[PDB]
C-alpha cells in the first residue's frame, strides 16, 4: 500500500462516517450500547462510526487496531483507527470531533507513512504524507513561539502555569492538528495515569511532526517505538524545536 | 422595549454578524487593528462584528456596553454586548465563538429581561426570556448531576480536582450555554484575577438561570448587583441546586 491509497481510503471513510454521524439525533448518539474492547463504553455514535469505517477498511490488507472493536485483520500494514474521537463532544452537538487514521508499515509508529484526521463537524481535513502536512489541501507548519507565555492545549493543568492561554477541547486527534497548523503553540498531555491510546494520537503526532513540530514522550524519549496495540499508552509533549525543551524543563 | 423586541433585534444582529465574520478570511480576522476600550486589543474580526451590531443596536433607546467601543448611547435599557466572544477561536477557524447580548431594564444584572448567545460557527441559537431557556427553539434545562465526579468547564484548574472531565473552550458566553442545556454539569471561572467582563457573562448567566441553574460569584453571593459597566469583573460558580454547594466547598 502507498500514501496515495491511504488518502483515498481515508477520504472514502471520512465520507461514510460523516454521513452516519450527521444523520443521527443527539438522543441516539449518547446512548450506551456496548462495552468497547478498549475497556470504555461504546456509544451509539462510536458504533455507527466504526462499522462504517471498518466496512471500507477490511477490504484492505491491513491489521486494524480500533477503539471499540480492538484488533482486527492480519495484513502487514497497521492502521490505528479512532472511528470517533471526541465522542463526548459529538453526543452534545459540540463541534470538535473527528475520525483519525494512522497507517504504518509495521506495528510501530516509527514506520508510519500516512496520517489523517478529519473534523466530522466542520469538514476540516488534516493529513500528512512524505510531501508534508495539509489542512483542507493547504500546507501547514507549527508556530515559532519561543516564550513559555504561549497558547497551550494541556491535559490537565494541576498547578500554576505561565501560559498565555490554556484550552482543552476534548479531541486529542483534532487538538494535535490545531498545534500542527500553528493555531496553538504546544500540545501537552501530561496526565500521570497515561491515558491517551495509540488510535487517539498516532495520526495527530505524524501530522504534527511533518508540520515541523517536535513530538516526544514525557521526558523527551522518542515516540518511534510506541506500538499499534490496545495496551499502548502515551504522554505527549509537542511544540516547535525552540519551545520544546523549555517545556520539558517546565513540567519536570 | 419588551422581550419580544430584544429577540428580534438580537436575531437581526446575529444574522449581520454571522455574515460579516463568515466572509472574512482567517488571515484578515487575526490582524490587530486597534485598542479596545476594554483594554485588550481589537482584532479585525471584533471590529467588523461590532460595527455590524452597533449599526442595528444604536437605532434603539439603549445604552450599549460593548467590548471594543465601550459605553455608547444613553437609553434607559442597558445592553451588555460582546460583539464576538471566543475571538481567539474565530481567528483559527475553531468552531466555538459567538455573539452575546444581555438586555436589562437598569444598569444592574438583577434587572435583566433577555439573554442571547448565538454560536457564529454552528448557528446554534441560545436565548432566554420569561417563558424559559431555549436552544434552537427547543426548551433546555441543566443536569441533575449530584456527585463532584461530573463534567466541568473550569477556568482554570490549578490542583488535583475530582471531576470526570475538564474542558476549556475559550468562549465563556457559549460555555455558559453548554451548562444551561446540561451538556456540562457545571461552569466555573475561579481565576483569582477576576478576568470575566460583564458582556462576557451576562447573557450566559441569565440563560443558565432561566434553565434551572444556580449561578453565583466566588463565595455564593448573588450576581444580581453586578453592573453593566466596563469596570465590572466576575468569578462564576454555576451548577444545579444540589451540586452547587458541593462545588462551593471544593474550591475554598
Ligand atoms: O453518559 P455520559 O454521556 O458520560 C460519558 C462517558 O461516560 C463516556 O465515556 O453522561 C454524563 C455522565 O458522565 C454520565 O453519568
Ligand atoms: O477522559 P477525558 O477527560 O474525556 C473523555 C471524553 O472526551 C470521551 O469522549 O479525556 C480523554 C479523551 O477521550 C481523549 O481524546
Ligand atoms: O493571536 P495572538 O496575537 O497570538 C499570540 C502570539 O502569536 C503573539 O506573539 O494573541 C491574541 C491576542 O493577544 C488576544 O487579545
Ligand atoms: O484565556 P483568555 O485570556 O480568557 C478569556 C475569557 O475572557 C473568556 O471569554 O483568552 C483570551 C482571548 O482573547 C479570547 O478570545
Ligand atoms: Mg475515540
Ligand atoms: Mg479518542
Ligand atoms: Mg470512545
Ligand atoms: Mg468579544
Ligand atoms: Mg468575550
Ligand atoms: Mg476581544
Amino acid at each position: 500500500m502507498d500514501e496515495r491509497d491511504a488518502l483515498r481510503i481515508s477520504r472514502e471513510i471520512a465520507g461514510e462516517v460523516r454521513k452516519a454521524i450527521a444523520s443521527m439525533p443527539l438522543r441516539e448518539r449518547v446512548k450506551d450500547v456496548g462495552m468497547g474492547k478498549d475497556g470504555t463504553p461504546t456509544k451509539a455514535a462510536d458504533r455507527v462510526a466504526e462499522d462504517a469505517a471498518l466496512e471500507i477498511l477490511r477490504k484492505e490488507r491491513v491489521t486494524v487496531v480500533t477503539e471499540e472493536s480492538g484488533v482486527l485483520g492480519e495484513g502487514d500494514v497497521f492502521v490505528a483507527l479512532d472511528p470517533l474521537d471526541g465522542t463526548f463532544n459529538a453526543t452534545r452537538g459540540i463541534p470538535v470531533y473527528s475520525v483519525s487514521l494512522c497507517f504504518s508499515y509495521s506495528d510501530k509508529l516509527k514506520d508510519a507513512f500516512f496520517g489523517y484526521v478529519y473534523n466530522l463537524a466542520t469538514g476540516d481535513e488534516y493529513y500528512a504524507d512524505s510531501s508534508g502536512a495539509y489542512r483542507n489541501g493547504e500546507r501547514i507548519e507549527v508556530s515559532d513561539a519561543e516564550e513559555l507565555y504561549c497558547n497551550a492545549i494541556i491535559y490537565y493543568p494541576d498547578r500554576k502555569f505561565p501560559f498565555k492561554r490554556m484550552r482543552i477541547f476534548g479531541s486529542a486527534a483534532t487538538e494535535l492538528c490545531f498545534f500542527a497548523d500553528g493555531s496553538f503553540d504546544c500540545f501537552l498531555d501530561i496526565r500521570p495515569g497515561k491515558m491517551l491510546r495509540i488510535y487517539d494520537a498516532a495520526a495527530g503526532v505524524f501530522i504534527a511532526e511533518k508540520a515541523g513540530g517536535k513530538v516526544t514522550e514525557l521526558d523527551g524519549e522518542s515516540l518511534g517505538n510506541k506500538k499499534f496495540d490496545m495496551q499502548e499508552r502515551l504522554n505527549i509533549v509537542a511544540a516547535n524545536e525552540k519551545l520544546h525543551p523549555k517545556l520539558l524543563e517546565l513540567i519536570k
